């Protein structure tokens, strides 16, 4: 039953946030099995972490509750009374500029957003804070001469600091998993200044290192921002790498600027040429890694942040029209549908070959030479290194899913997001047999049974996990009119005839 899933998914998002609202109200960091928390400034101020990266959940769950809806609408008013009265971004530290983005603004941008459609709260709270917020992290663009920003900003006093590590490099992802926000409050302000310092980026990074012809389009993860060169680094679509691939294509999809799409379709195609490989037995399809170069060997190991990518190719080939429609359109990839349908389906295989039915942090796919300590899968298509046997309560599966089961309407998508579903919800929980005391947190070991819990509850756990997998038991949910940043928070499509008249367009060209 859709709708009872429904109340169970919302039952799980319930017990989470009456817990830590509870307990760690206001805090950016929670420990729900004992309860404790603390903020992330190393002067204590709070920077929302939690409870800004959660308020457009509440508001999607609001919004088609039966069981519950008058506590989420008391839940989305405490978080924005919270959110005007309390949060304050003049704070005295340094923050990651990526980080901040994809979830504090990139939450407070959804929220208004959601607020405005849905008709619940006061979107201005949202909006004021978003302008304020997204205006602190701006000066990061004016640190170097690329346009490429240094890691770090400090809130107060707008000084950028470069990454300690990695000679000083930024992370590839971190610089170009900024658009969507910004591009957004562009657009909703009139103030194009976002828009031209967060495309700025990309030339250098392109022209420099003679990325489509060198690289096929495939991004070392690691770029010297005062170069704009990339930095003798791994090639992967895991951590630093991801993100980047996935705002190409996502800037297309908002802004309808199809220089980002030309570019995506070549980084697909050089994924499909140096990345792409099957398993054994199963042959499931995965995408590897080339620490050394696109002339060294395929690293099977995957990061489970490769996940998200069923959830883009889907997308980005049928450009949220269901197949049916989509099928028939000239924009159609045959290519990127079916290897969508296989990324999902291996994502999802990590999850069912799991002992505890939940995918650990890192794979390593078998690819016939796994010829020590490490785990093999119920079938064996792939194995868990001891370090590597955490799991995070990361979204990136249940997020393709969700994509996949709206796009396809393939039942089989709903009954995988069931089982996850359940796997979390028996495996991660604490006073599992006390619906008033009963909370989920990550675990240190998802690999060994009972599983071994970690006393911290990732604020994407309600900004994205549990949020997929509510919206997979949505029975409509139009793709076609939103584009999800990488924190899940959704910002509706742009009109492009408003885009025109406030002069927001693509500013270089290659
Ligand atoms: C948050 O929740 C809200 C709901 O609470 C949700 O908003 C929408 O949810 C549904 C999205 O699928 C949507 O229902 C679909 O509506 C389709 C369009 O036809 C119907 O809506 C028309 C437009 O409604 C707006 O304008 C109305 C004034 O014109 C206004 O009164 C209304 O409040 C909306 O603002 C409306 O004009 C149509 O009217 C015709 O039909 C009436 C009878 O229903 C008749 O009385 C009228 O004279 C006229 O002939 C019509 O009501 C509809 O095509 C679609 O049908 C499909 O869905 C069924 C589901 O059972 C399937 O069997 C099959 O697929 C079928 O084809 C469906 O009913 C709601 O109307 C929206 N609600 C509101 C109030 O906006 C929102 O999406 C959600 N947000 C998120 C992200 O969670
Ligand atoms: C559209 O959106 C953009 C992006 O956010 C906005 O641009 C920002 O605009 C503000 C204000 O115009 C800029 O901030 C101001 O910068 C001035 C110049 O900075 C130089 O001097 C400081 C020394 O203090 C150096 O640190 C810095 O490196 C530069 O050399 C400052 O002099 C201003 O300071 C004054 O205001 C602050 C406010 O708290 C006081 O504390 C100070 O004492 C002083 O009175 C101020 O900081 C900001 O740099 C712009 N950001 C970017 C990335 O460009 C647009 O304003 C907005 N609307 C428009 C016009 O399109
Ligand atoms: C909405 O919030 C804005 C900013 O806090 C405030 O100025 C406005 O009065 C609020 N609207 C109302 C009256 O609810
Ligand atoms: O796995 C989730 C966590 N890291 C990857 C990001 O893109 C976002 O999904 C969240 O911050
Ligand atoms: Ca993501």
């Amino acid at each position: 039953a859709g709708e009872m899933d429904r109340d169970r998914i919302e039952s799980m998002f319930l017990e989470s946030w009456r817990d830590y609202s509870k307990h760690g109200w206001g805090y950016d960091v929670y420990g729900p099995i004992e309860h404790t928390s603390h903020n992330m400034p190393r002067g204590n101020q709070p920077l929302g972490w939690i409870i800004v990266d959660s308020v457009d959940t509440l508001m999607l769950m609001y919004n088609s509750s039966t069981l519950y809806k008058s506590e989420f609408e008391a839940e989305i008013q405490r978080s924005e009374h919270w959110i005007n009265d309390v949060l304050d971004f003049d704070i005295d530290a340094e923050v990651n500029v990526f980080e901040t983005t994809i979830r504090m603004l990139g939450g407070l941008l959804s929220a208004y957003h959601l607020s405005d459609v849905l008709e619940v709260g006061n979107k201005t709270v949202y909006l004021n804070k978003a302008i304020d917020l997204g205006d602190r992290l701006a000066l990061a663009f004016l640190s170097t001469q690329t346009g490429i920003p240094y890691s770090s900003i400090n809130l107060h006093s707008g000084q950028a600091v470069k990454n300690h590590a990695d000679g000083g490099a930024s992370s590839t992802a971190e610089f170009t998993t900024l658009q969507m926000e910004f591009k957004y409050l562009a657009y909703l302000t009139g103030n194009r200044t976002y828009w031209e310092l967060v495309e700025r980026v990309y030339e250098p990074l392109y022209k420099n290192n003679d990325l489509l012809n060198t690289y096929d389009g495939l991004v070392p993860i690691y770029t010297f921002p005062d170069t704009g060169k990339f930095g003798a680094s791994t090639i992967r679509f895991g951590s630093r790498g991801d993100s980047f691939y996935e705002y190409l294509l996502k800037q297309y999809l908002l802004t309808h600027e199809t220089l980002y799409y030309d570019l995506y379709r070549k980084s697909m195609e050089g994924m499909k040429k140096h990345l792409l490989a099957q398993s054994k037995p199963s042959s499931l399809w995965y995408i590897g890694e080339r620490e050394q170069g696109l002339q060294g060997q395929l690293s099977p190991k995957m990061d489970h942040l490769v996940c998200f990518m069923g959830g883009l190719l889907a997308s980005g080939s049928t450009e949220g029209l269901s197949i049916h429609e989509a099928r028939r359109r000239p924009f159609f990839s045959k290519s990127d549908w079916d290897l969508a349908k296989g990324i999902t389906d291996t994502c999802y295989q990590m999850y069912k070959q799991s002992s505890s039915g939940l995918a650990p942090e890192i794979v390593v796919f078998n690819d016939g030479n796994i010829k020590d300590g490490w785990w093999r899968s119920s079938v064996g298509d792939f194995f868990v290194k001891p370090l590597d046997r955490h799991n995070l309560q990361r979204p990136e599966t249940v997020e393709s899913i969700m994509f996949m089961y709206h796009l396809s309407h393939d039942h089989k998508y709903r009954e995988w997001g069931a089982e996850i579903a359940t796997s979390f919800f028996e495996n991660t929980c604490v006073d599992c047999n006390d619906p008033k005391l009963r909370r989920f947190t990550s675990l240190s070991d998802c690999i060994t049974l009972p599983t071994k819990k970690s006393n911290n509850m990732e604020s994407f756990w309600l900004a994205e996990t549990l949020k997929y997998l509510y919206i997979l038991f949505l029975d409509e949910f139009d793709l076609t009119k939103v584009v999800f940043n990488t924190e899940a928070h959704p910002f509706p499509v742009l009109d492009e005839e408003i885009l025109k008249s406030q002069s927001l367009t693509t500013g270089w060209s290659l």
